[PDB]
């Protein structure tokens, strides 16, 4: 009767047990290695730091994300990342309870079956679920038909649903997102004579760009408004204390998401595979669609994103249309409270992968019941 | 159940077996042999005389150091000097029990290498391990996070550690000592019109620099003060009976440490060696390195040291970062003290080299545990 | 018509005017202040010192670098430089020739911006022009696709280019370079027992490095091959007399440049930098990019680099492709040759940033044309 | 236009006006006060000798030399010689011509300022200044380059240069000498059943020393070589008219400037004072240091002090520099020439001290202009 | 087994066999040859007297001392001495015992050599050693630090000693001694109208010195309280019968031992020679000499000494130090009791010149063994 909802992102792991508005444990996904020799006798050295605790002292450890674009790149980091979630933080065994798993649209079958592998397998779970990020996105917005486009580190989504049923035809991903902008926001911010090569310094780097950041309503508009600079300068205070001004580099770090050719992919921007997504979708939804957008993940929190991703998007699609872009206070978690809506819904109780149904049919089973 | 714990100086051996709160011997490092011939019969020659008993009778006496800057110039000497440690003064065995010796950071192979291999073949040794001065004076200030810079009469070290692992690429170490800084009182000294040109007399200088010198909070400032002398001239009484009157050499004897201009060398100070031994550490543990500067061995007992050392780091590195240097009452036996913790951990008993293995993997195996 | 060719390094000056196929001035980048008081009197003082000149008397002087990564840290010990090499050594006058600068990737617009102003502004100079290091040592290959990546004292590139088109997303830099292997150097060579804390002492290392240095083919090997040691030592003979033996050390500095972890930092060494500026270029260009990398600048003179790298990025990239590294002869001047080259082509004329628009304009037009 | 150069020994007094290529008075520094009284009536008192006019009588008088290690012992005696100099000898006047007085390095203030004041208050000066006696013969022998090391009776100084710039910390004053070397050759001469208690005596002695005394190549041979004697004793002639043989004591009493451990100080011989003066200077200029040595000053001048020099330097230093020691003929006067040449140049003249200067900054300004 | 001690003073001849108290006998060392003819047939001539016999009848006799200035003048009446001292008083042969000279430092190798070669070859002596009086007489003073000035008729020594360590550079011989106070005290008698040409009359003087002198405190002060006269004027009574009034002749005769300037040597007094015999001493042991001053030999014996010397050193060496001078009872034979302690000591066995090694080794060895 309670499930435990982990979703599995890139760059953040959010686990709390079904039933609560707010997880419980949101700490960022991350496995480090000291990378210099322990010296002083009596420490407790624990080789590997995980979570929260290595994102406390990062300046003795190289870190490693075990996902990059939503696609586990190593197993042994993930499976420990787990480890501590069930262990140190949800403080919930694995044999008792349900888990509902989450990944991304179009995800390669091997994060699936070995997900599951790994979780019945090493851990020992009664059921087991994964289901599509955005579409879990669409119950925490409790309205039934909408386009849900998040982005989370790793990838962003843009999956279309009208009236319950999904469109798997129109399901669209483009790899711009929290990990590409902070990356990105290095190239830039070489400029300005500041640079970070390490990972450590990497964070350093996401603070500035989760802090600092905002959106431009117009680009052309502001890289001249610019040039006279009063209040876009705002000085950021590192851990070492000396203090930072960063300048354009606050609008035009954001901007890679709506423009790619500046990361250099040849993609298109967000409004246009949230637009292309509709166009692919029937001439009788767009209605709908284009009423419902919901932003969700965490890289949509910059400050004016609903504004600019709306007059683009209307800019794009014909005038007639009213688009409205719904974006809902603590967005950066709707993944996860769809995770306790859904879990908790009693007709959902039907489908969980079953312990036994795992241990005859093989693990490819997942791929059939998701 | 023993340990006895041997901090090997140049200009001191502190040598006290394990568990105790303070050394049981102390007493200076000095090689000296009688220069002219002996005369009266029946007198016990003993050629070589070696520490306290050498400095009771310094007026016959030519002495040598056996360590300038850390480093064995003379091995007979040494050993020698050791050999009085055990038995006229620890008054222990070699053979019962397992020693502890002390090394610089940065010091030559050759040290470690023929320390150990004469202390194994010559001395007999159940078991031994030569650790860094800096970090076991860590231990002794019982916290587990600082800068431990320390300057003993051969060498100054700047180890920085954070919560418990060292950094290999911080290690700084600059030459300017208390045996620099008493080599350079002379230089000074001559300018009152006092002269010392002899061994024994250095060390009646040495004595000049404990007791009458402080260390100026702003030198610029009291290079002025002392036009209009008041109680800035304190008098000194010789071994002789002469009465000695020291000027400004009081202050401008000790700054040789921050400005090492003074003593001619191209190195930077201490303030810059502590302040620039952070800038090599990564930017996420400033904060703690900047917190817990430790001092530690002797020449820096200097009246004074812990305000001047602050204001000049606070006016190096950013001010929004409080700097708090640590300069723990009985500082100069910091590293023993450190000794005896580090040696009485139940852990650390698996370190120590042993005489099997020794026997079996050479002399040279000491580069691997230490 | 005559193009006046200056490429600012770090540590070297590579100035001659166009057309010629070797630099007429190269010298050491050095701002030398004697730190003694001069006494012989009609000496000519010339305060500061500069140049070959500056290290032809080492022993008086505390050397400066004033570039270090490539960014100028002081600029007045760097305008006097250029004054040096305008006026004493490349014998041409300001006001007559355009002159050709030389930058690296990604280095900050500071660099850029005062670097012309300096030269418009205090210089008098009828036209100038910036271009990166690595595309300019592309020239000098003559061949129009290639991976170039050069590390010089300051800083290594990689910046990759396609049949004429470079790619601005693909620009690696990595902060290994001569001057860290030099400060390294010294960590090692204490070892030994020779030791180094001075500047000019500093110098003296990096001669140790450019002669008795080479590059194992696999490291772990030849650690291994020197606990027999034959032909490994040999001995270099100091401006002293005094004759050094340097062991291990000679091939486990340069390789700092393969395995960064030795100097501490937690950059990727120089075969992922490649072999990763190689994995951001699309998928189609990788047969060309694998096939001509390009060695260039000073520290990849070691003997056996080409070898070495070569094998390491063939065990990186899939087999199927041939890896082959062209390391030309007389490479330490293939960015200065490239200047003569460019700057010597018909069409290139029309790029230079011209006296008039620089004052209409502003200084920061330079960033406009690059 | 006339410089008036005096350079005060310690048991010589030089004084000759700039211009000239060897000195007009040069008489040893000797204040003898008659000790019996006088009986004839007429003769002229006189009360006390000075200079040579003391030396023609020395049987009537007890001499004081006023000057002991080069440092001023009783001023009144002293003040007595000048006055016997710019009066009885130079015959110029104190008031129309700058003076330049000669002084020690490592020297007491007191001389300096006490110097100074008693020529300026007392005799009346237009201009002076005191330069260390070591430089001046630098430029006696015409090089820029060199140690210069002289021995006068009071002080041996070691003063380094390189290429015009002088090293402070380098400078090195041991106290043998030639009045170590007459007050050891007595206590030597007893051993032949010669004896000399008196002053007068003493300076018999030194004839004895400047004529009959040669300094061995190899001691420990000549010691050997003695046994069998032949041509090693020469037979020196008293003002007395009795004829002394002197044996050993000729090479055996100029040797203890090499060995100080005879005259029982612990002080380092001249060849350690040299090579250790080397060693404290920077391994850049070691080489022009060893190639320019420059003997000076008059104890030095027995014969065979080159070769031995040389042979024991080169003993010292690694065998693959050349030393070579310049002993220019006419060296006992290189410091005078080396003021005569100095007072002479054209630059030199903006350094004198100036009445003014003197009159209104104090007497302690000496210590700023040197 | 019985050590035979025979210390030859000048004007007395002190000897005794080993391990009494104190010396059998004391004679003065005196060679008579009777000047006028003898007549009275059947006496026995016994050409030469020798010693007390030759001192009972001083008026028939021309006294020659052998020794002036502890130097033999003339061998032949020495070696009569000798003589007459093993056969006629010791009563012990020359060849059963060894026996222990001794000699005044700093004293011509001509004494030792001689003196020994007479001891061998015309004499038979099984072994001999001879050593420096001062010393003999510190074993006698049973301390083992101090100066022992000592003053005999020939001279005066100042050898200081510290913890049985000799100074060879500080030992210090002044010539004033009993019989320059007494051929002075005829100087002074003529004043009163006596006078005394003769040698035996000479001797009658050292009698009146012996018995009515004494040392004044401060003398300026007694040369006033002598012009009113009570007791001052003692009455001495010749062998003639008449009677001699001594008036000041008492106090000014010893004090030339204070001021040799009277005698009209130019030397230091006693207490310049002491206190100067301590300044060549190095600053440490300044204390302990200081301390331990023992005056030693017949001509200290002057009532009062003690209280003159202390109170002078004291004026002259700073006041912080207490300055004692150890005035042994019976401390005219100090140097002979030494000479029994030393010779009686065990380990003092092994130094003795032995028959044999003067056989091979000829008379120079003495000088090896001393
Ligand atoms: C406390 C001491 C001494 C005294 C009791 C202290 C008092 C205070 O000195 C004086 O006032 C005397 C005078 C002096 C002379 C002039 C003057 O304006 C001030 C002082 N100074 C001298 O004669 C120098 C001579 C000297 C020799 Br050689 N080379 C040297 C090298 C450099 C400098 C000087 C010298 N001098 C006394 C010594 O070195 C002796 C060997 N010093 C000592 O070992 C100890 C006992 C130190
Ligand atoms: N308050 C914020 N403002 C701006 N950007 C943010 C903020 N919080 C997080 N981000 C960005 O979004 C990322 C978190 O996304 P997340 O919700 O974890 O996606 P996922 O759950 O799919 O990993 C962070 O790494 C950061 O780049
Ligand atoms: N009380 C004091 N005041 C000032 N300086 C001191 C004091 N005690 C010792 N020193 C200086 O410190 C030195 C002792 O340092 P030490 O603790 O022995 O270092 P190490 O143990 O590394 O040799 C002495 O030689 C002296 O120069
Ligand atoms: N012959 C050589 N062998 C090995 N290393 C060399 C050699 N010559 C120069 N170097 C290294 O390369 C550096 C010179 O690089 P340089 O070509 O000046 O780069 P940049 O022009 O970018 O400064 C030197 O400082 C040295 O460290
Ligand atoms: N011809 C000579 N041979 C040997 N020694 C000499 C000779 N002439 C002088 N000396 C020694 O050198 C001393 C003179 O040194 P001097 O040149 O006066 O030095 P300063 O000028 O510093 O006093 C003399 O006292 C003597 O001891
Ligand atoms: N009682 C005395 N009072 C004063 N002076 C004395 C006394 N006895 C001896 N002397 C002096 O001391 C001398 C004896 O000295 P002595 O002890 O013989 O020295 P040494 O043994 O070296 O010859 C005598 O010649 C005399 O001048
Ligand atoms: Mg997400
Ligand atoms: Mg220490
Ligand atoms: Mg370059
Ligand atoms: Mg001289
Ligand atoms: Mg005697």
């Amino acid at each position: 009767v309670q499930a435990l909802v982990v979703d599995n992102g890139s760059g953040n792991v959010k686990a709390g047990v079904a039933g609560d508005d707010a997880p419980r444990s949101v700490f960022p996904s991350i496995v480090g290695r000291p990378k210099n020799p322990g010296i002083m006798v009596g420490m407790e050295e624990k080789d590997a730091f995980v979570g929260d605790e290595a994102q406390t002292k990062r300046g003795i450890l190289t870190l490693k994300y075990p996902i990059e674009h939503g696609i586990v790149t190593n197993w042994d980091d993930m499976e420990k990342i787990w480890h501590h979630t069930f262990y140190n933080e949800l403080r919930a065994a694995p044999e008792e309870h349900p888990v509902l798993l989450t990944e991304a649209p179009l995800n390669p079958k091997g994060n699936r079956e070995r997900m599951t592998q790994i979780m019945f397998e090493s851990f020992n779970v009664p059921a087991m679920y994964v289901a599509i990020q955005a579409v879990l996105s669409l119950y925490s917005s409790g309205r039934t038909t909408g386009i849900v486009l998040d982005s989370g580190d790793g990838v962003s989504h843009t999956v279309p649903i009208y009236e319950g049923y999904a469109l798997p035809h129109a399901i669209m991903r483009l790899d711009l997102a929290g990990r590409d902008l902070t990356e990105y926001l290095m190239k830039i911010l070489h400029e300005r004579g500041y640079g970070f090569s390490t990972s450590a310094e990497k964070e350093i780097v996401r603070d500035i760009k989760e802090k600092l950041c905002y959106i431009a309503l117009n680009f052309d508009e502001e890289m001249k408004t610019s040039e006279q600079s009063s209040d876009i300068e705002k000085s950021y205070e590192l851990p070492d204390g000396n203090i930072i001004t960063v300048g354009n580099e606050r609008f035009r770090c954001p901007e890679a998401l709506f423009q790619p050719s500046f990361l250099g992919k040849e993609a298109a921007g967000i409004h246009t595979t949230t637009f292309n997504s509709i166009k692919k979708c029937d001439v009788d939804i767009r209605k709908d669609l284009y009423g419902n957008i919901v932003l969700s993940g965490g890289t949509t929190m910059y400050e004016g994103i609903g504004e600019r991703l709306t007059r683009d998007i209307t800019t794009l699609a014909p005038s007639t249309m009213k688009i409205k872009v719904v974006a809902p206070p603590e967005r950066k978690y709707s993944v996860w409270i769809g995770g306790s809506i859904l879990s908790s819904l009693s007709t959902f109780q039907q489908m969980w992968i079953t312990k036994e149904e795992y241990d005859e049919s093989g693990p490819s089973i997942v791929h059939r019941k998701c």
